């Protein structure tokens, strides 16, 4: 008699993605608060203890194995956490929260939300592998590395924060509450410097180590997490390295990445084998998609998609740019059915790259936004172009929809779809296929106004009354890089159909993403 909580939709969707002999799986969660965070499905091959350990090392430090699952009573079971989910293929494919509750009395369905800040630090270490004994040393280095980690100290100087081992009595309660209060793991980041007391093949590993700061935990709680966080990254490096050795790809160096896969509410942490062949990497990405029940229709784990939480991390887009402003609209107004842009993007505008496009650049900026979406979504690694670079494809000319579609076609081998309009109030009679866009291609839309250019991020469509609103990101700059000046003013806000000039004709470019990544 104990209450566990789970997000059943999320679970069903994971089964969905794997599906995309029999099937079993592992259940990962926050053991103390009896809350399931990740349900990972696998075919019987992958229900190995080896893969269980790979999974756990890739999840956030507060999360561990809490149970496993049995589908239709006929799947392989690997003991084990402290319960087993009972599942049927009926239940799964129909997605019946209805049926799931009857088969699993101690569980409660719940729409589990993101929570907490991300603490991060760069950490490096060195590993020596005896010739021909690479495999068993890498394993052994790790074990002794995990006994060493209890002695590291993490320090933030701009706030006088120190995480370090401590007797329980020394614990400072609520230690980061100021920072972790209504925080979210994918962008509220407290950076630390990792330190230590000053008292064959050699391999060097350096990279991020990210652990959650939850509102209300004690400096002690923070310390146990940082340590587990660090140990999982080492084990992860160990495992990828061994794998490449056994595959005879040699001893490879790794890159540290952090992701927030679609749907996920806790981060995913991975050491990436980046000295493998491009092809060998793709195969790993595919393998990883299956292991973490990611969806196969699109990229999730490209280097380009990794969050850049640490300031010394290699990014492919400018750190100054804002990521997803439309996700700071707290004052929501749902008039009807909302279809929004699919992945992440950046906000480009006037007065940005040290340039001054006060009149002409409006469409360049929207082009740049559309571009940023393509890197932040794993479709290219090429950086967003400058005006001059777009031009090369005069100087200081305003442009519009037709060249945007063209520059995109030969800087990115990228095909568009077009939507053309006689009147500003004919945008609306086309909102059907514009919603259809966002639910599919899900790319930001450049709307070719008459004298002006805007980006469309989403619609607010009520098929009954017919009332229609539009989510508009306005390329004409007003702020410095202030979020309130963008959300309070109309620079990123929802707009009524009476926003488009009825006297004039409008063009719309609808970027199409490629079909394999």
């Amino acid at each position: 008699n104990e209450l566990w909580f789970i997000d059943a939709q999320a679970m069903f969707q994971n089964y969905a993605n794997l599906r995309s002999t029999t099937i079993g799986g592992f259940v990962f969660g926050r053991k103390a608060r009896k809350q399931v965070i990740h349900v990972l499905f696998a075919y019987a091959e992958d229900l190995t203890e080896s893969n269980r350990q790979f999974l756990e090392s890739s999840l956030s430090a507060d999360i561990e194995l809490v149970g496993n699952l049995n589908i239709d009573g006929q799947s392989q079971i690997l003991p084990g956490g402290q319960f087993t989910l009972q599942l049927t293929s009926r239940m799964l494919e129909n997605r019946s929260i209805s049926e799931f509750l009857d088969m699993n009395v101690m569980f409660n369905n719940e729409h589990v939300l993101m929570e907490g800040a991300s603490c991060v630090s760069r950490v490096g270490y060195e590993w020596s592998l005896r010739a021909g004994r690479e495999q068993e040393d890498v394993k052994s280095a790790a074990e002794r590395l995990s006994m060493a980690s209890f002695r590291f100290t993490y320090l933030n100087a701009e706030h006088g924060l120190v995480i370090r081992e401590q007797k329980p009595e020394a614990a400072q309660q609520k230690y980061l509450d100021k920072f972790s209060k209504g925080a979210v793991p994918y962008k509220d980041v407290i950076e630390f410097t990792a330190m230590q007391s000053l008292t064959f093949t050699r391999l060097v590993t350096i990279g991020e180590v990210v652990f959650p700061a939850f509102f209300g935990d004690s400096s002690l709680d923070l310390y146990k997490r940082s340590r587990e966080a660090f140990n999982r990254r080492a084990n992860n490096t160990m495992m990828v390295t061994v794998n490449g050795i056994r595959a005879g790809r040699g001893v490879t160096t790794t890159t540290s990445a952090t992701y927030l896969p679609p749907g996920w509410v806790s981060l995913l942490h991975l050491q990436l084998p980046t000295k493998w062949t491009d092809n060998e990497q793709r195969n790993y990405r595919i393998r990883l998609h299956k292991l973490f029940n990611l969806p196969s229709s699109k990229p999730v784990l490209r280097l380009s998609q990794a969050l850049a939480l640490h300031s010394e991390s290699a990014r492919l887009t400018n750190k100054k740019l804002i990521r997803e402003p439309h996700l700071s609209i707290t004052n929501y107004q749902p008039v009807g059915e909302i279809t929004t842009v699919n992945g992440p993007y950046n906000y480009h505008h006037y007065m940005q790259d040290g340039i001054d496009d006060s009149g002409w650049g409006c469409a360049y900026r929207s082009f740049q936004t559309i571009w940023s979406w393509f890197i932040l979504n794993g479709y290219t690694d090429k950086p967003v172009p400058s005006h001059r670079e777009i031009q090369q494809a005069g100087s200081r000319q305003w442009i519009g929809s037709t060249e945007i579609s063209f520059v995109l076609n030969e800087l990115l081998k990228l095909e568009c779809r077009f939507i053309a309009t006689n009147s500003g109030a004919e945008v609306v009679e086309r909102v059907r296929e514009l919603a259809r866009h966002f639910e599919t291609s899900g790319t930001p839309v450049m709307i070719g106004g008459n004298m002006l250019a805007h980006t469309i991020l989403g619609v607010d469509f009520n098929d009954t009354t017919g009332e229609t609103k539009f989510l508009v990101l306005d390329p004409h700059y007003t702020g410095s890089e202030d979020i309130k000046t963008i959300t309070s003013k109309g620079w990123c806000a929802w707009k009524p159909a009476s926003f488009w000039s009825k006297d004039h004709f409008y063009n719309m470019v609808l970027p199409q993403p490629p079909s394999d990544a």
